[PDB]
Protein backbone atom coordinates (compact mmCIF):
# COMPACT_ATOMS: atom_id res chain seq x y z
CA UNK A 1 0.00 0.00 0.00
CA UNK A 2 1.01 3.63 -0.57
CA UNK A 3 0.10 6.01 2.29
CA UNK A 4 0.20 9.75 1.69
CA UNK A 5 0.87 12.08 4.58
CA UNK A 6 -1.94 14.64 4.32
CA UNK A 7 -3.37 12.98 7.41
CA UNK A 8 -1.77 11.22 10.38
CA UNK A 9 -0.83 7.73 9.10
CA UNK A 10 -3.03 5.73 11.50
CA UNK A 11 -3.39 2.06 10.59
CA UNK A 12 -5.11 -0.99 12.04
CA UNK A 13 -2.86 -3.54 13.67
CA UNK A 14 -3.80 -7.00 14.81
CA UNK A 15 -2.14 -7.92 18.06
CA UNK A 16 -3.17 -11.11 19.85
CA UNK A 17 -6.72 -11.77 18.64
CA UNK A 18 -7.28 -8.07 19.05
CA UNK A 19 -7.61 -5.23 16.53
CA UNK A 20 -6.16 -1.84 17.46
CA UNK A 21 -5.23 1.50 15.94
CA UNK A 22 -1.65 2.71 15.74
CA UNK A 23 0.32 5.58 14.19
CA UNK A 24 3.18 4.78 11.81
CA UNK A 25 5.91 6.94 13.29
CA UNK A 26 9.30 7.12 11.52
CA UNK A 27 10.41 9.45 14.32
CA UNK A 28 10.11 6.54 16.79
CA UNK A 29 12.78 3.81 17.06
CA UNK A 30 10.49 1.34 18.85
CA UNK A 31 6.91 0.16 18.95
CA UNK A 32 4.99 1.09 22.10
CA UNK A 33 1.46 -0.02 22.82
CA UNK A 34 -1.06 0.79 25.53
CA UNK A 35 -1.27 -1.99 28.16
CA UNK A 36 -2.36 -5.35 26.73
CA UNK A 37 -1.85 -8.78 28.28
CA UNK A 38 0.73 -10.31 25.96
CA UNK A 39 1.68 -13.76 27.23
CA UNK A 40 4.99 -15.12 28.38
CA UNK A 41 8.23 -13.70 29.63
CA UNK A 42 9.14 -10.04 29.26
CA UNK A 43 12.02 -7.71 30.16
CA UNK A 44 11.75 -4.30 31.84
CA UNK A 45 12.65 -1.40 29.52
CA UNK A 46 13.07 2.36 30.05
CA UNK A 47 11.87 4.58 27.24
CA UNK A 48 11.55 8.34 26.77
CA UNK A 49 14.11 10.06 29.00
CA UNK A 50 13.57 13.78 28.82
CA UNK A 51 12.36 14.79 32.24
CA UNK A 52 12.80 11.21 33.40
CA UNK A 53 12.11 7.78 31.92
CA UNK A 54 8.97 5.70 31.71
CA UNK A 55 9.20 1.97 32.38
CA UNK A 56 7.52 -0.44 30.01
CA UNK A 57 7.64 -4.18 29.41
CA UNK A 58 9.64 -5.50 26.47
CA UNK A 59 8.09 -8.46 24.65
CA UNK A 60 10.23 -10.09 21.98
CA UNK A 61 9.34 -11.98 18.80
CA UNK A 62 5.69 -10.96 19.04
CA UNK A 63 3.45 -11.89 16.11
CA UNK A 64 1.57 -8.88 14.82
CA UNK A 65 -0.34 -7.88 11.72
CA UNK A 66 -0.24 -4.50 10.05
CA UNK A 67 -2.68 -3.95 7.23
CA UNK A 68 -2.72 -7.70 6.66
CA UNK A 69 1.06 -8.02 6.79
CA UNK A 70 1.98 -10.60 9.41
CA UNK A 71 5.29 -9.75 11.09
CA UNK A 72 7.32 -10.93 14.10
CA UNK A 73 8.76 -8.16 16.27
CA UNK A 74 9.60 -6.48 19.58
CA UNK A 75 6.62 -4.72 21.14
CA UNK A 76 6.91 -2.39 24.13
CA UNK A 77 3.83 -2.49 26.36
CA UNK A 78 2.91 0.42 28.61
CA UNK A 79 1.54 3.93 28.95
CA UNK A 80 1.61 6.04 25.82
CA UNK A 81 -0.42 9.00 24.54
CA UNK A 82 -1.31 6.71 21.61
CA UNK A 83 -0.28 3.37 20.11
CA UNK A 84 2.89 3.91 18.13
CA UNK A 85 4.35 1.73 15.42
CA UNK A 86 8.08 2.50 15.26
CA UNK A 87 10.89 1.82 12.84
CA UNK A 88 11.55 -1.63 14.32
CA UNK A 89 8.27 -2.95 12.86
CA UNK A 90 8.26 -0.82 9.75
CA UNK A 91 11.40 -2.57 8.57
CA UNK A 92 9.73 -5.91 9.25
CA UNK A 93 6.84 -5.09 6.94
CA UNK A 94 9.26 -3.64 4.37
CA UNK A 95 7.98 -0.08 4.79
CA UNK A 96 10.01 2.76 3.30
CA UNK A 97 9.91 6.50 2.72
CA UNK A 98 9.68 7.37 -1.00
CA UNK A 99 9.77 10.59 -3.00
CA UNK B 1 15.04 8.64 -3.05
CA UNK B 2 13.94 5.48 -1.28
CA UNK B 3 14.80 5.54 2.42
CA UNK B 4 14.71 2.34 4.44
CA UNK B 5 14.04 2.61 8.16
CA UNK B 6 16.82 0.52 9.68
CA UNK B 7 18.38 3.74 10.91
CA UNK B 8 16.77 7.07 11.86
CA UNK B 9 15.79 8.76 8.56
CA UNK B 10 17.89 11.89 9.11
CA UNK B 11 18.34 14.10 6.06
CA UNK B 12 20.08 17.26 4.90
CA UNK B 13 17.97 20.36 4.33
CA UNK B 14 18.84 23.73 2.87
CA UNK B 15 17.13 26.61 4.68
CA UNK B 16 18.04 30.29 4.85
CA UNK B 17 20.97 29.21 2.66
CA UNK B 18 22.24 27.26 5.71
CA UNK B 19 22.84 23.54 5.44
CA UNK B 20 21.12 21.61 8.23
CA UNK B 21 20.39 18.07 9.42
CA UNK B 22 16.81 16.97 10.09
CA UNK B 23 14.70 13.92 10.85
CA UNK B 24 11.86 12.77 8.62
CA UNK B 25 9.12 12.33 11.23
CA UNK B 26 5.75 11.00 10.02
CA UNK B 27 4.69 11.10 13.66
CA UNK B 28 4.89 14.91 13.49
CA UNK B 29 2.29 17.15 11.90
CA UNK B 30 4.52 20.23 11.67
CA UNK B 31 8.11 21.16 10.88
CA UNK B 32 10.10 22.50 13.82
CA UNK B 33 13.64 23.77 13.56
CA UNK B 34 16.41 25.12 15.78
CA UNK B 35 16.59 28.91 16.14
CA UNK B 36 17.19 30.49 12.73
CA UNK B 37 16.80 34.14 11.83
CA UNK B 38 14.25 33.61 9.06
CA UNK B 39 13.37 37.02 7.59
CA UNK B 40 10.08 38.84 7.61
CA UNK B 41 6.80 38.49 9.44
CA UNK B 42 5.81 35.60 11.67
CA UNK B 43 2.98 34.42 13.88
CA UNK B 44 3.16 33.09 17.44
CA UNK B 45 2.33 29.36 17.60
CA UNK B 46 1.94 27.01 20.56
CA UNK B 47 3.28 23.51 20.04
CA UNK B 48 3.58 20.33 22.13
CA UNK B 49 1.09 20.53 24.99
CA UNK B 50 1.77 17.62 27.31
CA UNK B 51 2.84 19.12 30.59
CA UNK B 52 2.50 22.51 28.95
CA UNK B 53 3.05 24.17 25.56
CA UNK B 54 6.17 25.66 23.97
CA UNK B 55 6.00 28.99 22.10
CA UNK B 56 7.58 29.03 18.67
CA UNK B 57 7.54 31.31 15.65
CA UNK B 58 5.46 30.33 12.65
CA UNK B 59 6.92 31.35 9.28
CA UNK B 60 4.82 30.68 6.15
CA UNK B 61 5.78 29.83 2.57
CA UNK B 62 9.42 29.37 3.37
CA UNK B 63 11.62 28.10 0.55
CA UNK B 64 13.37 24.93 1.62
CA UNK B 65 15.23 22.09 -0.13
CA UNK B 66 15.05 18.50 1.07
CA UNK B 67 17.35 15.92 -0.50
CA UNK B 68 17.43 17.93 -3.72
CA UNK B 69 13.76 18.94 -3.71
CA UNK B 70 13.12 22.68 -3.62
CA UNK B 71 9.84 23.17 -1.81
CA UNK B 72 7.70 25.82 -0.11
CA UNK B 73 6.02 25.55 3.27
CA UNK B 74 5.43 26.46 6.89
CA UNK B 75 8.43 26.19 9.18
CA UNK B 76 8.19 26.60 12.95
CA UNK B 77 11.29 28.08 14.53
CA UNK B 78 12.17 27.51 18.17
CA UNK B 79 13.63 25.06 20.69
CA UNK B 80 13.53 21.38 19.87
CA UNK B 81 15.63 18.35 20.89
CA UNK B 82 16.50 18.32 17.18
CA UNK B 83 15.24 19.67 13.83
CA UNK B 84 12.19 17.77 12.61
CA UNK B 85 10.62 17.65 9.14
CA UNK B 86 6.88 17.00 9.72
CA UNK B 87 4.13 15.79 7.42
CA UNK B 88 3.42 19.31 6.16
CA UNK B 89 6.72 19.34 4.27
CA UNK B 90 6.70 15.66 3.38
CA UNK B 91 3.50 16.22 1.45
CA UNK B 92 5.22 19.07 -0.40
CA UNK B 93 8.01 16.80 -1.60
CA UNK B 94 5.49 14.03 -2.36
CA UNK B 95 6.98 11.70 0.27
CA UNK B 96 4.91 8.58 1.01
CA UNK B 97 5.13 5.47 3.20
CA UNK B 98 5.24 2.35 1.02
CA UNK B 99 5.12 -1.34 1.87
O1 LIG C 1 16.31 26.15 19.44
C1 LIG C 1 16.75 27.49 19.70
C2 LIG C 1 18.04 27.50 20.49
O2 LIG C 1 19.13 27.17 19.60
C3 LIG C 1 20.33 26.94 20.33
O3 LIG C 1 21.32 26.59 19.41
C4 LIG C 1 20.76 28.18 21.10
O4 LIG C 1 21.90 27.90 21.89
C5 LIG C 1 19.62 28.74 21.95
O5 LIG C 1 19.99 30.03 22.42
C6 LIG C 1 18.34 28.85 21.13
O6 LIG C 1 17.24 29.24 21.92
Amino acid sequence: PQITLWQRPIVTIKIGGQLKEALLNTGADDTVLEEVNLPGRWKPKLIGGIGGFVKVRQYDQVPIEICGHKVIGTVLVGPTPANVIGRNLMTQIGCTLNF
